[PDB]
């Protein structure tokens, strides 16, 4: 198989799993039927990441940055806006062609482009090449395997290494070699005195939660934790589990647990003991 996370998110949203008025402006809705455990897995993934982000936002009082590496058609910028939880600046990185596609959608959809300009210092946006830079939001076409390019393009969109900064790689690191991803993680740690990293990945051949923790600790992070997605699903608020479990009928074969045990959410911090960053959990 090979899956597009943003199509699957659009699908789960359509059934009611979580609130996202924005994703429909990026991608079409499939009319297939899906095994509902897939939707539950997506809900757990998005809820886990989101609880971690909001924890970070709370500790930093939003005086911070978020850099989402390999963001795709993520809608989180627009969701945080609506919740009044925006960071000082929000950055996205993806391949240039993935970025062009995202920019074309923002250009064609005032429900996407109005909020960006509202928070912008001008009434117009320059969408030259494969970058959109504005006051609170930037989408940057770059290759995550070229760390010096990555850093140059970020800094020229006003990424400030003095601000606490949260970086997210949500199903991205698998697309690069272990050396390349280790180098990304290391760069991320080296560039900020105060920082958090969130990594959501499949637990492949040979990997384990402990190797996931060590992958971060050995690349310059000072704290790390990791849970498999079934532990996380099991720890979801009972009101949310109740809400999402009555959306679709699930048969009696306990295949949710088969699916989720192969995914993990890991997060690490560096500095900001003053901020209580090492205390953040999902
Ligand atoms: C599996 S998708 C996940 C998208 C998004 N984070 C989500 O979870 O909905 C991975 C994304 O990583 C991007 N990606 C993979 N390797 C990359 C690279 N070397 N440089 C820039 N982006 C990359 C892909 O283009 C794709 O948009
Ligand atoms: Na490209």
């Amino acid at each position: 198989t090979c899956e597009d996370a943003s199509l699957c998110k659009r699908f789960a949203v359509s059934i009611g799993y979580w609130h996202d008025p924005y994703i429909q402006h990026f991608v079409r809705l499939s009319k297939e039927r899906k095994a509902p455990e897939i939707n539950r897995g997506y809900f757990a993934r998005v809820h886990g990441v989101s609880q971690l982000i909001k924890a970070f936002l709370r500790k930093t009082e939003c005086h911070c940055q978020i850099v989402n590496l390999g963001a795709g058609m993520d809608t989180t910028f627009w969701r945080l806006k609506d919740e009044d939880l925006l960071p000082s600046k929000y950055f996205e990185v993806d391949f240039p062609m993935i970025v062009t596609r995202k920019l074309h959608s923002i250009k064609c959809k005032p429900p996407l482009s109005s909020p960006i300009l509202e928070l912008h210092s001008e009434d117009t946006l320059q969408m030259d090449g494969h970058i959109l830079d504005s006051k609170r939001y930037a989408v940057i076409g770059a290759d995550l395997r070229d760390l010096s390019e990555l850093e140059e393009k970020l800094k020229k969109c006003n990424m400030n290494t003095q601000l606490p900064t949260l970086l997210i790689a949500e199903c991205v690191l698998v697309y690069m070699t272990p050396e390349q991803s280790a180098n990304l993680l290391k760069w991320a740690a080296n560039s900020f005195e105060r920082a958090m990293f969130i990594n959501y990945e499949q637990v492949n051949e040979g990997k384990s939660l402990e190797s996931q923790k060590e992958r971060l600790l050995s690349n310059g992070w000072e704290t790390a934790s990791a849970v498999d997605m079934m532990e996380l699903y099991n720890r979801l608020p009972r009101a949310e589990v109740s809400r999402i479990e009555s959306l679709e009928f699930l048969d009696e074969m306990e295949l949710l647990e088969q699916l989720m045990r192969h995914y993990c959410l890991c997060w690490a911090t560096k500095g900001g003991n003053e901020l209580g960053l090492k205390e953040i959990t999902y």
